[PDB]
């Protein structure tokens, strides 16, 4: 009330609490932590916000069209108490064909660098079935990998080859092939493990064949290794996955990685649209400043994992919410791991169903009762929702902190890499995988890891290794 | 010393208070803010940082060579009471080809994440003449602008078209004609237009030639138009490049802007390279979360513009040091910009020569004394160092903000595009154009924009309405 | 006159950018001739296709200076043919004048293949054979070899 | 020591005998029987030979750059009795893509038309596995021609 009559004839425009229907399909939902950076409210702040993120400037312009008007975004809701501001966007704003780096760029761009705002933290997002009828998502899934591989009821066993950089390709694949003979299903490149001059990624592609056929036909199980396609250009990352294509792998058996805050999420949705056939993996290096607690201004873990499911990538890290090395909470990780594993979700701010069909839908709810009891969904009816982003939890992770982070989970539905939690197991890389599926089975069983390592030397080696 | 001793034996390995040269031309150097995330010490903290910058993890990983410790990251200076630490990283680490991604993966990557640091900023990075030649630098450049302009011994003038999205295709080529036949000489697309369904792509770039054409036969001096590239992969960025350049305007009036931040640094490198002979325009928009003061984890602006420069962009954002309504002050602003216009520069920490030949090469005193002077260098000698980036000034800027900014900026080599400046001006966009130039005039003559206005309707509104 | 000639020292170690200032340096100061060092090849720290630019525009700016023409020798010495071929295209097609680039072979360690696929595809080009490793067959405290001269002159027939 | 203190400024920088680890990856070891050729001492002629297969000449030029540097050549051993050098070339100075006869050129190259050594034998070479890495090395061997032919034992 008071607030609103602060606001001048221009940031009017911007703000609308008698919104009828933020719903309604015509606006995408945005929460914003926002705290003003000096001399202007909340609301008005809110309403610079607004405007420098959806159509205006800190004037009003003599450009300005009616039709302008309509674009405009408005704040609807503010919790004065927690700073808290809500805008909807009319996502005609943003660019056809599934542009995600358009959005990102209208409400996560400019806003960031306004100096009206001393706090501007993206908390959640929620996209109407309208607007997320017009974006890919994924197109292959963690249940595509869990038929390739054949596990199922637990957590896709996963390591990244330490050290991160400095091995050779005979090396690299030689650490790969010791993370899969010893029961390791997945294997990933580091983020930046790319064409070095001492592992040239043609040789390293061809060992890593090499490397997998010896595991597949050693332990009659199928493998996989997510490959790091970020590139200088696009021609490079595209040359580098046809190098992986033609190398030949199994189809299934190769992953696509890519630094998606890095190489950008132009990136991602060439990989996406390029290899739907192909697990997208998203690593998200350089997140911290969007995502971190300690920075008042970005956007949340939830909100870049909803980005990332909404531009195809088949999964993406997550966290490991506190437990591994990584920042720093089972609020923010474990919330955007459920929001994007889920059919349907809490989540931070909004109600997000993924389902792209009408909201009543007695099919929709089937769908959402059968992901909720861990079936398969979305095969045969695709076009009813959004497929689910896969979450991967790394960082700080041995075998012993394996059971605590599914105590913070809920699920076992994930791809978790353990790069130190295997490699710098006193016994090799295939004693660290052998202690990890021991400690998995000893979580499927229920017996503590201590009980289990007493009959399996490699859980005992890393539990007295890893607890000092 | 006593932080050494606290070191264990991993940490020691990133840790090297004893290097002989860091500016060998084997090593990257790095500055880091650093604060500890809790109970870690300074060199701890920053050991841990250079571990998971380079090579290593938490631990020692019993795969690591003797050739893989020399890719290691070593601190090799700390200054306890700023809670400065220096890294070197050895640039063979990076991916090959000149791409900068990877870099940024490194650096900026994983160890953002991390919880062991509560603060961890970038502060400034030094590129070695040996690691520049990796890299393809800008090719086009603000003098060849200049030249396509015939604009010397003042800043290229240049707007935003506001409002940032509503306005169909029609109404934005009027917008552009009304700047450019005002004497303005630089339109640039806002950073979110793209193809919209009210203001369709090829609509927009047909509708841009015609009014550029208009402008051109009116005014007699050419005009550059600055389009907006960013998609949602490569295949539509590519599409509207063509589209631009077979609409068909004329070589050096078209620029493409790219989202940098957003979009990815893949698309701003495979732009500098499949149109080395385009304007690439790189627009930071979702920069803040990185280079915000405010936000204690990130980079700053200065290595922001510095690698744009390395992945050859023509142009870059600096900000207007405060004077403008983007964060935040002079000192990270100017500084960004005359590093990355100048061939040599301070800057923050290091002493950045852009030339990639010997240090202490007469031709390399004469074309430093030469860009010290203003004259136009690397023209006939590219190979000597990398091509200057060119500043672009926006955000919250009227032409009553002009002469200021260039108090602070020190020069007038720079694009200034201002939005809501001209837009907003009561008399039309036209009007605020001729105000714009009126105070570029004012500035030139050394005449106060009070007493210039008296005898310039345009520039006296512009001061009344900005004014308050 | 002698063609003056120089070869960039160091003989490693340089970039692209460096080694072309070196030969710039040369080429204005009256020299004539330069040439890649027996060795110079497509190393990480000094990509061949950024130092044949490099070079070419140094060459470029030299000409203009002096107006004086000037010739560089570049080492085409590959692992294979395919690599020495690729070289000697990108240095064709920089492209340089005619006549303003040399192709340098080790006509030892690549072999006298090289040489002569050199002379047959390139006749218009001149020649540089690097001896380099020749010594063995040709040192006077070897008992065991042929003379310098039968090298030359084998030189000269290939 | 002596023969160290014989050295210059210019031969002190090809000779390393307080290199850490000789076989860290980084280096190719030669070993060479080297006599020298009058008026040169075995270091001296070491740091020539080392100098010539690597970055230098017979002097110091001034276009050395500290990144060149790191690419010199280093004798990091010497058997006076034997004479035998140990010589560590960096095989980053080494052509990329597998290229064996630009190993040949910088090692066994112009050294041995060097006048300042009466003998200059390449006694033998050890490959670090990250510079193994970088060369093909047989695809073809004695085992498939023995499965072709069917010849064992
Ligand atoms: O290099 C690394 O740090 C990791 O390989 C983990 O290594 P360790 O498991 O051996 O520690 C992961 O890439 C990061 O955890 C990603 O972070 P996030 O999951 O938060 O996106
Ligand atoms: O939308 C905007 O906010 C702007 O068009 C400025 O508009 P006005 O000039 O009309 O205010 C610019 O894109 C930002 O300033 C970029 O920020 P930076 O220069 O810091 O990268
Ligand atoms: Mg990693
Ligand atoms: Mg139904
Ligand atoms: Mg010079
Ligand atoms: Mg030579």
């Amino acid at each position: 009330t008071q607030l609103i009559k602060t606001l001048n004839i221009h940031q009017k425009g911007y703000v609308n609490f008698d919104l009828p229907n933020p719903k309604n399909g015509e606006y995408l939902l945005a929460v914003f932590h926002l705290i003003s950076g000096g001399k202007l409210n909340i609301l008005q702040a809110a309403a610079e916000v607004a405007a420098e993120s959806s159509t205006g400037t800190n004037f009003n312009v003599n450009t300005e069209t009616p039709f302008s008007k309509e674009m405009n975004a408005v704040v609807y809701q503010i919790d004065l108490d927690q700073n808290l501001v809500w805008i909807a966007y009319p996502w005609r704003l943003f660019d056809r064909g599934g542009n995600v780096q358009n959005i990102l760029t209208y409400i996560v761009g400019n806003v960031l660098g306004m100096k009206e705002v001393s706090a501007l933290k993206l908390l959640d997002v929620w996209f109407p079935p309208a607007m997320l009828e017009q974006y890919d998502g994924p197109s292959y899934t963690l249940d595509d990998m869990r038929k390739y591989l054949n596990v199922y009821d637990r957590p896709i066993l996963g390591t990244i080859i330490k050290p991160k950089m400095g091995l050779t390709s005979a090396e690299y694949a030689e650490a790969a092939y010791d993370f899969w003979v010893g029961g390791g299903d997945f294997v990933k490149n580091d983020e930046p493990q790319a064409n070095q001059d001492f592992c040239p990624y043609d040789k390293m592609v061809r060992n890593v064949k090499a490397a997998m056929d010896k595991a597949v036909k050693e332990t009659g199980n199928k493998k996989v290794h997510s490959f790091n396609v970020s590139a200088a250009d696009f021609d490079t990352m595209i040359e580098r996955c046809e190098l992986i294509r033609n190398a030949g792998f199994e189809p299934g058996s190769y992953a696509f990685l890519i630094d998606g805050i890095t190489a950008g999420w132009m990136a991602v949705q060439t990989l996406r649209r390029k290899y739907p056939d192909v697990f997208i993996h998203f690593h998200r290096a350089g997140h911290g400043s969007f995502t971190r607690p300690e920075n008042p201004i970005g956007f949340s873990v939830l909100v870049l994992s909803k980005f990332a499911r909404l531009a195809g990538a088949s999964g993406i890290h997550t966290g490991t919410a506190g437990v591994g090395k990584m920042q720093g909470s089972p609020e923010e990780d474990v919330v955007a791991a459920q929001n994007i594993l889920r059919f349907k979700d809490k989540g931070h701010f909004f109600e997000q169903e993924w389902s792209k069909i009408f909201e009543g839908d007695k099919d929709a709810i089937t769908i959402a009762q059968a992901d909720t009891a861990r079936h398969v969904i979305l095969e045969d009816d695709s076009w009813r929702g959004v497929k689910k982003c896969c979450p991967i939890i790394s960082g700080g992770l041995n075998p012993t902190l394996l059971k605590p982070f599914i105590d913070v989970m809920g699920n076992i539905d994930f791809i978790t890499t353990m790069g130190a939690g295997c490699h710098a197991h006193p016994k090799g890389t295939t004693a660290g995988a052998k202690a990890l599926v021991q400690a998995c089975e000893a979580y499927q069983k229920g017996i503590d890891i201590k009980e289990y390592a007493k009959t399996h030397k490699e859980l005992e080696e890393a539990i007295e290794f890893f607890t000092k």
